[PDB]
């Protein structure tokens, strides 16, 4: 490509993470994740356009690519995926830590909103957590019914406000410590119940103020839902009030 092209001689593979993605070192000093690529050349080149043109502190940062063989090299996120990070009971989270996980994602989403980029799959499983516990959204490129507003499920109407909906569900995931949304319903029953105006209950760890913020993401009318800029302000206000 250009400066984005990484010499694969400078990569050291140290451990396998999952599926294939491996932990490694770049030029000796830099900790990295290395994805072995499945997908066509047109589908890769479009996914490259996104990663190379978007950059924020709370988005998983591309470092480079190896396209003369193929690897995608990124920022390393020591604590792995957010959903599993939440589920590990050893952490024993204070509620302030949980609100700060929401703020991180919201900052990422407010950036993506400012660039008119639609994420389309915001959920805890697609967020990663670094060594300092900072949560970052994977912009990179089984329908996610439980994260979808009614206008997506019925009409496939995607917009900034369907990401907002999803973010609300992501907050719920965080405050429930990584439970499945609507865990006792099927996907089909979830789509029916949300059409009838049913919404997720307030998790015990979520205060009334925090719950109001996540609930504002689930208004039936898409245009009644806030922007990510508004949500960020509301989160910041609660952080100052409740701590
Ligand atoms: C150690 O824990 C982990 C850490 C990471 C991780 C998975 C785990 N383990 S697990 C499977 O969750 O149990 C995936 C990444 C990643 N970026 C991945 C990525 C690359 C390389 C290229 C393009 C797009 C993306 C999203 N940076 N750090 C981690």
């Amino acid at each position: 490509y250009g400066s984005w092209e990484i010499d694969p001689k400078d990569l050291t593979f140290l451990k396998e993470l999952g599926t294939v993605v491996k932990y490694g070192k770049w030029r000796g000093q830099y900790d990295v994740a290395i994805k072995m690529i499945s997908m066509s050349e047109d589908e890769f080149i479009e996914e490259a356009k996104v990663m190379m043109n978007l950059s924020h502190e709370k988005l998983v940062q591309l470092y480079g690519v190896c396209t003369k063989q193929i690897f995608i090299i990124t920022e390393y996120m020591a604590n792995g995926c957010l959903l599993n990070y939440l589920r590990e009971m050893r952490h024993r989270f204070q509620t302030q830590q949980l609100l700060e996980m929401c703020k991180d994602v919201c900052e990422a989403m407010e950036y993506l909103e400012s660039k008119q980029f639609l994420h389309r799959d915001l959920a805890a499983r697609n967020c990663l957590v670094n060594d300092q516990g900072v949560v970052k959204v994977s912009d990179f490129g089984k329908f996610p019914v439980r994260w979808s507003p009614p206008e997506v499920l019925m009409y496939s109407k995607f917009s900034s406000k369907s990401d907002i909906w999803a973010f609300g569900v992501l907050m719920w995931e965080i405050y429930s410590l990584g439970k499945m949304p609507y865990e006792r319903f099927t996907n089909s029953e979830t789509a029916e119940h949300i059409a009838q105006g049913l919404r997720l209950y307030r998790p015990h760890l979520a205060s009334e103020k925090v719950y109001t913020i996540m609930y504002s993401c689930w208004h039936e009318k898409a245009d009644e839902r806030p922007t990510f800029k508004i949500l960020l302000s509301n989160i910041l206000d609660v952080m100052d009030e409740e701590s």
